[PDB]
This record gives C-alpha cells, structure tokens and sequence, in this order.
C-alpha cells in the first residue's frame, strides 16, 4: 500500500454517505411538502442504518422551477422547509450523532429571482449586468421573433436562451428558462459567489460540499455555435465550449484556496464534484490531493448505460460489459495516485437502480437489490446511498405523461412537441424512455410505512407535493422491512457493517480487475490490499451462472453473499440466480 497513496485514510474516504431530497423525504406539519423537522425527526433512522454523512438537495429560499437547483438567496433556507434556525439545528443534530452534514452547492446558475439577476436584468449598465451572459439576438426570423445568440439546446430540450423584453437582450440558461448561468469570467461574481454560496454555510458548520455541475462554470469565449452532430434536432449540445472549459481547473483551485482560507477550526472540507464527463486525465486534475482542488467527482457513464449519446430520453441496448466498464470509470483511474474516487448507481437524478441493472419482478426485486448492494458494499471509493435505495425502491408504473412533475419532463416534451409533433416518432421514443429513465423515479415521496395513502411520508389527510409510487402498498417500506429480517433493509445494514469491519480493502482496495470482462451475466472481479485479496462474483441474470477464481485455494473464504448463510457452500463454483458472494483470502 506504499505504491497506493490512495489507502491513505480520510473521514470523507470511508464515510457512507446518504443523500436526502429534502421535498420527497419526510413532512412534519401536514403541508405535503418534506421540511427539515422532518429529517431531524428521521437522523436517528439514517445513523441505524450505518450512515456516517448526509448530503442534503437544496434546501434554499427556490421558486422551485427545478426543485431547489433554482435558488433565489444562498443565505436564507426555503421557508415551506423552515428556518435558518431550523438548518442549524439540523447540523447540530446531525453532529451530534457522529455524523457530518455536506450542502448542495449550486453557483453554476442562480434564480432569475435572485436579486443579483434582478439587478443584473433592470438595465444594460448597472453593476451587475456582466455578472450574467446577456447577448442581442442573432436577428429575428420570418414571423419576427428574435432568433437566440446560438444554437446551444438547454438540458432540458429547446433553446438554452431567453429572451428578455426590457432590455431587448438574451441571457444564457443552460437549464430551465429562470435559471440564468452566472457570469464566471467577472471576478466580482465569483468573489460574491464564495461570500455567500460557500462562505456562510462554512460560517455554519457544514463539512463539505457535494458541487452542482461544476464542470459547467467555464464557457468558451465568444460562446460560439455548436457542431451540428444531431441532424434531427434544432439545437445542439454545448458540450465542446462548456464543459470541462478553459479556465475550470483555475476556477476550482480558486475556490478550494478559498475553502483553506474561510475554515475557522481547521477542520476537513470535503468536496464531491458532479462533473459528469471527463477523460481519466481531466478526472486526476480534478481530483489529485496535490492540485488542491476537489476531494472526489462523480461521472455518469454508468448511469447513462442504456440511452442515446444524443439523448439521454432515447433507449438504446446496452449489454453488462458496457456497464461493468462504465462503473470501472468511477476508479480505476486513482490507482497509485493521491486522487480519490465515489460509488453510487441513485441520486435525485436518477431511476431506480434494482428496475435499471437488477430485476424488479416481483419475484426478484428484494434478491436482486441485495444483489447491487453486495456489489456496491466492495467497491473502492466513497459511497453514496440514495433515500429509498436502502429498501430496495423500484421504478413506478403506468404513470401517464401528465402525472410527471418534472421540468425536464415538460420542456422536453414540449421541445418534441414544437420540433416534432406530439404524434410523432421522436415522442413515441421519448414517451418509452421517461418510463424508464425519469428523474421523477427518485422523486416520490419516502415510504416511511404501509399507512394510506402517504406511506407515514405525511399524515393522512395531506396532499403530497408529488404521487406515492404505489409500491409501498407492497411492502416496500420502513415499517414493514425494520420488522422482516430478511428485506433489502436489513441487508443494506449489513452490507454496510461488512464494508466497514473490512474497509482496508473494501473502501481502500486497489489493483482492480475484472475476471471475465465479457461474461454477460458474470461481473467478477478481484482487489488487493497488501498480503489481502478480495474476489467478487455476482450473478446478473436470472440464471445459474459458472465463475472461477483466479489461482483458487482452501484461503479464500466467504465473508458477504446475498443468498441465506446457512444455505450456501462456499466451495461451490456456480452462482444461483441473482446470487453474489464476496470471498476475501489473507
Ligand atoms: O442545477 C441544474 C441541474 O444540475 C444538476 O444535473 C445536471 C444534469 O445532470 C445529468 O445529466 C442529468 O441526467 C440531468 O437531468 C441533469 O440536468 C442537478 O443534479 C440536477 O438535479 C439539476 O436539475
Ligand atoms: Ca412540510
């Protein structure tokens, strides 16, 4: 572990971290809406199950076009959800159980509510115009409409320009239409950010940051039109002039010196970027100790198994192999470097990982969230474990388009609507993949219990902000799975124990490899930690499936499996179906 500056261990390292969607997680005061009464109510339920931090969605004063991620005031919590008090109280509470508490950090783009960008908006010559990207039209077109500065698609489909009537200007929103970006390249803007983004939740104890697309903070300038690689579509992806853009490294050795510089008590920052995409080169610029930048970033391609390159609302097959390599993208690359890698398959972003990568049948959903748990309790990184993934949630069913309450949902269609028409090819596809793919499989309210109809999310007679996945009538559940011993509950909690009583090389591990790369139902792999080895195989499929160990001997022995103890014979070299075992020799 020499060779492995990696193994060196930090708080932030070894730490599960739990994510809550502060909306979607427990209601205190009936109004439908979580709050953060609420998750104070539930830490003592978070610490139980071998939870060592919490990563709270924004939980700051928002309009709510996209749910938090459009904030109008860094400095003040979104009243529906309490206090700055109550915030407060809600760290303390967390660190008084032995946890840590991170914040979302959200300063590629701001609410156009916020006062900055009210101001900025007032006029073409106050102070804060250039702390956004306004641009006159490229022209106007044939009806008279002013045609937008390029042809840049927003996340969420169409233009990622809007238009503003009193000054006669487009600004930028690479997200929704009030979610102008922020202006970077201004260094007042940035100073301004850091005061009030980073530098007052710092003031109020968090310990660490988990960073909004921070990849995304630097354009390229000019903010040129965009290659046309999608010929079906109107508006293409910005991709080559803003992410992973000239001055990001710059950026964030700013904000890190920053981070050092603002710290009273000389604790440990963590910061966890979503950085989305980049090349194993980029990710060790970002994430080496020794650049100062982030502590570790996340990158999507194993989320994104399974969709278009060109749209993320197109389903396209994708084989095991594919996402057993995608995963490998998260960590291979810190081998015997000072970087630092995450493991996760949901966030608030994200469908539910048993539906996407396990099966979520009734006869195989709980075996087979056991399954993903094994798998994830083994890999090398930090972990992160979604609301809802511990009980093994799985996507909703037969929801009808207009039931969908996400933005991305609604502007994309509309975006198909207006290119396409709502009876055409492009919907029909798109219409398949959201039951798939779909933010809003994360965004259902928590299943705190079987009571109807809101599952002890909120009292009975309250109306949920957003629909009960009608799965906790079937058992998926806090209440139900605490009392079965045998519920994807229970095993998440000891997965978790076995992760940490073998955490040199479970969380430390280090020359990964995979065994049997192509197998398709087979994801088998090895991991060293000095005289240590540990083996993973881990059946993906419905069927029995064969493995082998690599130079097999009487000293691997079976520490963590899915299938019942006393059931299984170690020596055996066929998995059952959905089965996973954990073998580690010394
Ligand atoms: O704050 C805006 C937006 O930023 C983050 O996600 C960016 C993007 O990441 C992936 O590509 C997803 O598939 C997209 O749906 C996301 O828009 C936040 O995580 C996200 O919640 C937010 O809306
Ligand atoms: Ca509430």
């Amino acid at each position: 572990s020499s060779a492995h500056p990696e193994t060196e261990p930090k708080w932030w390292k070894e730490a599960t971290f739990y994510q809550i969607y502060p909306a979607s997680f427990k209601d205190s005061n009936d109004d439908g809406w979580g709050d953060m009464k609420g998750i104070a109510s539930k830490l003592e339920y978070i610490k139980e199950l071998g939870a060592d931090a919490i990563w709270i969605s924004p939980f700051y004063d928002s309009p709510q076009d996209d749910m938090g991620y459009d904030i109008a005031n860094y400095e003040k919590v979104w009243p529906t959800y309490g206090t700055n008090e109550d915030c407060f109280a809600l760290i303390e509470k967390t660190h008084k159980l032995g946890m840590k508490f991170i914040t979302d950090l959200v300063i590629n783009h701001c609410s156009s509510e916020h006062e900055w960008f009210k101001e900025s908006r007032s006029s073409k010559t106050n102070p804060k115009r250039d702390w956004f990207f306004w641009r006159p039209p490229k022209g106007y077109d044939a009806e008279g409409k002013p045609i937008p500065p390029n042809n840049w698609k927003s996340y969420f489909g169409g233009s990622a320009w809007t238009f503003d009537e009193k000054t006669q200007e487009f600004y930028l929103r690479l997200f929704c239409s009030t979610q102008p970006d922020l202006n970077w390249e201004n260094e007042d803007c940035r100073k301004a950010i850091y005061e009030s983004a980073v530098g007052y939740w710092l003031d109020h104890g968090v310990d660490g940051f988990r960073i909004d697309v921070g990849s995304l903070y630097s354009k390229v300038v000019g903010l040129p039109d965009a290659p046309v690689v999608d010929k079906n579509s109107t508006w293409q992806s910005s991709d080559p002039y803003t992410l992973n853009g000239p001055r990001i490294h710059e950026f964030h050795q700013e904000m890190n010196q920053f981070i050092r510089n603002r710290v009273k008590d000389g604790r440990e920052i963590m910061t966890v970027g979503a950085m989305q995409h980049a090349s194993d080169e980029t990710k060790r610029l970002y994430t080496s100790a020794s650049r100062h930048e982030l502590s570790e970033l996340f990158n999507f391609s194993h989320t994104d198994v399974g969709t278009s390159p060109l749209f993320r609302y197109n389903l396209v097959p994708f084989e095991l192999k594919d996402w057993k390599i995608a995963l490998a993208e998260l960590f291979r690359y810190i081998n015997g470097t000072d970087c630092w890698s995450t493991i996760y398959l949901e966030n608030h972003d994200q469908p539910r990982s048993i539906t996407r990568f396990g099966d979520d049948s009734p006869k195989n959903r709980v075996i087979s969230g056991k399954l993903l748990s094994v798998l994830l309790s083994a890999l090398t990184g930090t972990l992160y474990v979604y609301q809802g993934q511990e009980l093994g949630q799985i996507n909703f069913k037969n929801w009808p388009v207009e039931k969908y309450e996400d933005v991305e949902i609604r502007n994309n269609y509309n975006a198909i609507k207006e290119e396409h028409g709502e009876n055409s090819e492009e919907m029909k596809k798109f219409l398949e993949a959201i039951a798939l793919i779909s933010r809003d499989h994360a965004r259902t309210p928590m299943q705190w219990s079987r009571e109807e109809p809101n599952a002890g999310f909120s009292g009975p007679s309250a109306k949920p902000w957003f629909y009960l996945n009608d799965s906790f009538r079937e058992g998926i559940n806090v209440e139900d799975e605490i009392k079965d011993p045998n519920s994807v509950l229970n095993f998440w909690k000891e997965a978790l124990k076995f992760r940490k009583a073998h955490k040199d090389i479970t969380v430390y591990g280090y020359d990964f490899e995979f065994i049997d790369l192509d197998n398709k139902k087979l994801f088998s792999f090895t991991k060293k930690y000095n005289n240590k080895t540990l083996f993973a195989a881990l059946n993906f499929s419905s069927d029995a499936t064969d493995f082998k160990i690599p130079n097999d001997d009487s000293s691997f022995k079976l520490e963590f499996g899915n299938y019942p103890k006393k059931e299984v014979d170690a020596s055996s070299r066929t998995l059952k179906p959905w089965e996973g075992r954990i073998y580690i020799s010394e």
